[PDB]
């Protein structure tokens, strides 16, 4: 199967929605007709020129954002390619095979007061995706779990950025490939986070960071809240574009889709749900390690991602040390505070360099540390390049065609597993 093969069926689904099915025709041809050119984005410049052509309007959703990367021609032929064929993409695979652990167990319980695991132990250990070049907490490199976002798997998602933080950081990443690309129940996707932490902490011999996107923050959340024997191994907790408190919605619809039929997490990311009351009930509205939250005004996705109510923000009751970090705040007028979409902070410099600081020091990223002047004026961290900009905001045509080919369709979130209440 391929990323044309889900949207050309989803255009024929009958199930979908009148405009969803036109988004999913329009994509599938345009990537067949695609697969460099004169509408290519010679330089970074000229990628931003696309983006802010598609803002000039306002800020766009999901669906809008996802058909006009399209029409306005910011994905080459090359990296459509590449985006078409990530089902089969060894990065993306929920089959990894990975040792067992050594030391005490960590499965079924780590500790006393851990949430009992739903998923097999076998499953969750597979969904991780440990590089052969990974060195085990041996070489002085701190490891590093990279956590997907909502219908975005995470190899393919952090091929285009964070998948370097070893280039800034003396971090050894890994990643998770969630099931069903982060489309199911988060409670059960959060299970995959806490077993990741407790099993990469063990064959490190060595505490660990985390690096999450979107729904990630919220997977990483849950995770230290219910099984809090994770908090004792996290260093720090690095919240790109995060919706703690979810999102809202205009119209009775779910975030994302905008539709009455979609996905148990895409329901459960709405602002009011039991699962984000749940969540935030008894401090998990404050942070459990030293968490640095990263995200933009100009989000497509989450809102809202500004101002004293931001979903992004934690607060600190326990103390671990936060920083709330607003693009538009922090570097306000200068380049790295710009359009940067919900996507675009995974490439943005201030992320970056908060992701740096927040790895070499007790607590976590503060922006006095760093000089702002030259942060600021940059548009991607000396690390990324044009192609990383690109393939970053290409994701939504995944994102897109995960949503769309995701069945049994719901009309609301789960019921609260019994830990949670
Ligand atoms: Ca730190």
């Amino acid at each position: 199967l391929s990323l044309v093969s889900i949207l050309s069926s989803a255009a024929n689904d009958s199930s979908i929605e009148s405009e969803a099915r036109s988004i999913a025709s329009l994509i599938a041809s345009e990537i067949v007709s695609k697969i460099r050119s004169t509408k290519d984005a010679k330089s970074v410049q000229e990628a931003f020129d696309k983006i802010q052509s598609i803002f000039a309007d306002g800020t766009p959703d999901f669906l809008k954002m996802t058909r006009e990367i399209l029409t306005v021609g910011l994905i080459p032929a090359d990296i459509l390619s590449f985006l078409n064929g990530y089902l089969n993409l060894d990065l993306n695979s929920i089959h990894n095979r990975n040792p067992s652990p050594k030391g005490q167990a960590i499965y079924p319980v780590k500790a006393p007061g851990d949430a009992r695991y739903s998923v097999a132990e076998n499953a969750l250990r597979a969904a991780i995706h440990i590089p052969a070049s990974f060195g085990y907490g041996k070489n002085g490199k701190k490891p590093v779990i990279l956590v997907p976002g909502t219908a975005t798997p995470a190899g393919t998602t952090y091929y285009f950025n964070f998948g370097k933080l070893g280039s800034a950081a003396d971090a050894d990443v890994v990643w998770l490939n969630i099931p069903q690309a982060s489309l199911n129940d988060v409670q059960i996707n959060s299970e995959y986070v806490a077993y990741a932490i407790n099993y990469i902490s063990a064959i490190s011999e060595s505490n660990v960071a985390v690096l999450s996107w979107s729904q990630g923050g919220l997977d990483t959340q849950w995770a230290l809240k219910y099984w809090p024997s994770t908090r004792k191994v996290v260093d720090d907790f690095i919240a790109i574009s995060p919706d703690f408190h979810g999102t809202v919605m205009r119209s009775l619809v779910c975030p994302w889709l905008a539709a009455l039929a979609c996905t148990p997490s895409l329901w459960q990311q709405g602002w009011n749900t039991e699962f984000i009351r749940t969540l935030r009930g008894g401090g998990g509205d404050s942070a459990y390690v030293p968490t640095t939250t990263i995200y933009s005004t100009f989000d497509e996705i989450v809102q809202p991602m500004s101002g004293s109510q931001a979903s992004a923000i934690l607060s600190d009751s326990r103390a671990v040390g936060v920083s709330n970090n607003h693009l538009q705040t922090i570097c306000g007028g200068k380049p790295a505070g710009g359009v940067y979409t919900h996507e675009g902070v995974l490439y943005n410099p201030l992320a970056w360099a908060l992701a740096v600081d927040a790895l070499s020091h007790d607590g976590p990223g503060d922006p006095s540390r760093l000089d702002l002047d030259v942060v600021c004026g940059r548009v991607l961290p000396p690390q990324l390049g044009l192609d990383d900009l690109l393939g970053t905001e290409g994701l939504l045509l995944i994102a897109l065609a995960e949503v769309l080919a995701y069945k049994p369709k719901t009309f609301g979130e789960p019921a609260i597993a019994s830990y949670a209440h």
